[PDB]
C-alpha cells in the first residue's frame, strides 16, 4: 500500500557546531548526553553563531521517516505528524518533507517557535542540547487514522512523551487492535526513560519492536526490575511480553548491534550481528547514527526482510550517516 511507515515526532532544526570542552563546561552539558534546555542555557542558541555553525532539518523521528520516504520513492510512502511554530524556520521545515515527497500534516502553534537543537560537535561525540517550542503542543488530530490508512508500520519516539504520552498511547492504541499491524517504540535517551516511567510502561504492554542504545536499556533496566548486552536485552523482552512480534534490539556504537525476540512458543532466539568497521578519521560526526539505523530497518521490515537482515540494512545507512555532517541523506 502507499502509506507504509506512519510516524509522529517533534520536527526539530538542528544547529551544528564544532565546540571547544570549554563550551560544554561553561553551558553545563555533559558530553554524549542528550537533555532540554534549562532557563540558563538558553543562551546557548545565540552564543553558538561565533562558532560559524551549520542548520539542517533533525527530529529523531523525522530524521528516521526521511530514510524510509527515501528507499520506498513512492509519495507518501512515509506517513509524519508533528507541530511547528508560525515561523521561517517551520516553513524550511515544511518546504523539505514536501519536496522529499514525504506525506505530511503539521500542526502549527501560532505564538510559538520551531523547536531547535544545538548539535555540539567535541572530540568525536556529539552533545545534544534541545528546545522543544512549538514541539510541545503537539495533538494528534480526531482524523490522523485516515491520513495513516493503509499503513502497518507505526512508530513513536519517547520524545514525543514530553508534549504528552497521550498522543503515542493513542497511536499504540490504534495499531493494537490491527492485525498485521505493529508499534514500533524508540527509547530516545535516558531522559525519557527516567522522567516517563509510567506511561512507558502502559506503552511497552502495546509495543512489538523496541529499540534504544545500551545506555538507554542500562536506565530501563534499573528503573524497572532486570536491572543486570544480552541480559539487559533478554530482561527488556519481559517488559514487552507479559505468533505476534515482540523484539528487542540494542544499538551500542561500533560493537555488535543485539537482537532479542520471543516466538510464539515461547521460545527465545537472540542475534548478536557485528559492525563493519569504520576507522575513526573517516567519521564525521555520529549525530543521528540511532535513526538512520531504525530508517533502515524500518524499510527493511516494510519489505519483509528477516531480523538479521533487518540489522544489515540499518548498520548500512548509519555507517553513511557518521560519515557526514550531521544528519545527512544519500546512500
Ligand atoms: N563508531 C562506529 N563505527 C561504526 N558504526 C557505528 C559507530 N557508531 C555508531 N555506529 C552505527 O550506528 C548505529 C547506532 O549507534 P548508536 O545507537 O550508538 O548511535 P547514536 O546513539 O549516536 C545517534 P543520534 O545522534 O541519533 O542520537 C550502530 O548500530 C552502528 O551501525
Ligand atoms: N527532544 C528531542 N526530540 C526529538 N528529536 C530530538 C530531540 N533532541 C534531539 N533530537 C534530535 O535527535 C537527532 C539525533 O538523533 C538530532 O537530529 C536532533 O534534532
Ligand atoms: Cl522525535
Ligand atoms: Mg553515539
Amino acid at each position: 500500500g502507499p502509506m507504509r511507515v506512519f510516524a509522529i515526532g517533534n520536527p526539530i532544526l538542528d544547529l551544528v557546531a564544532e565546540v571547544p570542552s570549554s563550551f560544554l563546561d561553561e553551558f553545563f552539558l555533559k558530553r554524549g548526553d542528550a537533555t532540554l534546555a534549562t532557563p540558563e542555557q538558553m543562551r546557548i542558541y545565540s552564543t553558538l553563531d561565533q562558532f560559524n555553525p551549520t542548520s539542517l532539518p533533525g527530529g529523531s523521528a523525522l530524521n528516521s521517516v526521511r530514510v524510509v520516504q527515501k528507499l520506498l520513492r513512492k509519495p507518501g510512502s512515509a506517513g509524519y505528524m508533528g507541530a511547528i511554530g508560525d515561523d521561517p524556520r517551520g516553513q524550511v521545515l515544511k518546504e523539505l518533507c514536501d519536496k522529499e515527497g514525504l506525506a505530511t500534516r503539521f500542526m502549527v502553534a501560532p505564538g510559538q517557535s520551531t523547536g531547535t537543537c544545538a548539535v555540539l560537535i567535541n572530540e568525536k561525540e556529539r552533545t545534544l542540547c534541545t528546545h522543544l517550542g512549538a514541539c510541545g503542543s503537539f495533538r494528534i488530530p480526531e482524523n490522523w487514522t485516515t491520513f495513516a490508512s493503509g499503513a502497518l508500520i507505526f512508530y513513536a519516539t519517547a520524545y514525543t512523551l514530553t508534549a504528552t504520552p497521550k498522543n503515542a498511547l493513542e497511536v499504540a492504541g490504534y495499531a493494537h487492535g490491527i492485525p498485521n499491524a505493529i508499534f514500533t517504540l524508540n527509547l530516545s535517551a535516558p531522559f525519557c526513560v527516567e522522567l516517563y516511567k509510567d506511561a512507558m510502561q502502559s506503552l511497552l504492554l502495546h509495543t512489538n519492536i523496541l529499540f534504544g542504545n545500551e545506555e538507554e536499556f542500562a536506565h530501563l533496566a534499573k528503573v524497572h526490575n532486570l536491572v543486570a548486552k544480552v541480559a539487559l536485552s533478554v530482561a527488556n523482552k519481559e517488559h514487552a511480553v507479559e505468533g505476534a512480534t515482540k523484539l528487542v534490539v540494542m544499538t551500542r556504537g561500533h560493537n555488535p548491534v543485539i537482537a532479542a525476540e520471543q516466538t510464539a512458543d515461547g521460545t527465545v532466539v537472540v542475534h548478536e550481528v557485528g559492525v563493519p568497521v569504520v576507522a575513526a578519521e573517516k567519521i564525521v560526526d555520529t549525530n543521528g547514527a540511532g535513526d538512520a539505523f531504525v530508517g533502515g530497518f524500518l524499510y527493511g521490515l516494510s519489505q519483509g526482510k528477516t531480523v538479521k537482515q533487518c540489522i544489515m540494512c540499518g548498520n548500512a545507512c548509519a555507517q553513511d550517516v557518521i560519515q557526514h555532517v550531521g544528519f545527512s541523506l544519500s546512500f
